[PDB]
């Protein structure tokens, strides 16, 4: 499985330094990817904080409800896969969408790149970048059973459970909470 | 009290959006509180989005260790203040002057580099969302709290920030992720 990877050092060259969520031009992180993104096996990018390897992360909201899952995470991310497109930005645009319909079916209507997400407490999000958007639709169903339950939540009780989260599930619950 | 504030608008503008900290020149800032800043009544920004106070906020390493304060009482880590219109004739001058008496109010130190590291902007409480934090590195030698009757103080091994880190919050928890990074 070889997955998408952009060198830490050209990521900071490009976006600087920020711990947390940073609203990029979508325009210009597509040509990041572009440039500099290109693809590595997924066991020897898993502890090599010399890459990020680029995260999809998508937040789903169904309504003014947003879909909550557990195994509590706010977004759905996945990896993106040398075969998901011929470029890095065709194969990210297509990972994103495949992402989601993995875990969940979903009817969207629109997603929207909020920005990146780049935090640096734990060995795995210091070799992960995410790219945050917000997913608008019908929420039908969880995909498999046996391994995710879900929950949709008002925004009102967001504020609540953002409590209980972590890592880039609290980030993302932060920013979505400002936005609206 | 009057203190150094800017409109959330210019900040914005300026800097963008983001949630969390950010790295940004020295020079920039101070020149952007120059060109942006002013000041106003504190029980007057408290209750106003409009506006951001800018809060120096300065976390202080004696040699290889950083120092903890705790006054539920979460350990934190900096000290922060509000630039006073007194402490200068200009936003600029305020903030370099209130920088120094924030800390020096606070803390007994002899220190070498403020080493600016960036902004703190954060919206997950009512006080963060009216403040915006100016983050510093200070090196150089503790000697004691001003109020030992108001805090109490660790220097902790950089090695032992992750476990503080984790039952800290706020800018505190942020200030935490941004050290260990750099270093």
């Amino acid at each position: 499985e070889r997955i998408l990877v952009v060198k830490t050092e050209d990521f900071l060259k490009e976006f600087g330094e920020f711990e947390g969520f940073m609203r990029v031009n979508f325009e210009d992180f597509l040509n990041f990817l572009d440039q500099y993104g290109f693809f590595r096996e997924r066991d020897e990018a898993e502890y090599d904080e010399t890459t990020k390897q680029v995260i999809p992360y998508v937040v789903i909201m169904d309504g003014d409800r947003v879909l909550i899952t557990k195994r509590y995470s706010l977004g759905i991310g996945g990896h993106v896969r040398e075969g998901d497109g011929a470029t890095p930005r065709e194969a990210f645009l297509k990972g994103l969408e495949r992402e989601v319909n993995e875990e969940v079916d979903v009817s969207l209507r629109e997603l929207e790149f909020l920005g990146l997400i780049n935090s640096s407490t734990t060995e795995v999000s210091r070799v992960h970048l995410g790219a945050l958007f917000l997913g608008r639709g019908k929420f039908f169903s969880v995909k498999e059973k046996d391994l995710f339950e879900w929950e949709l939540i008002k925004l009102e009780e967001l504020e609540k459970f953002s409590g209980v989260m972590e890592g880039w599930s609290k980030i993302s619950a932060a920013v979505l909470l400002n936005l609206f």
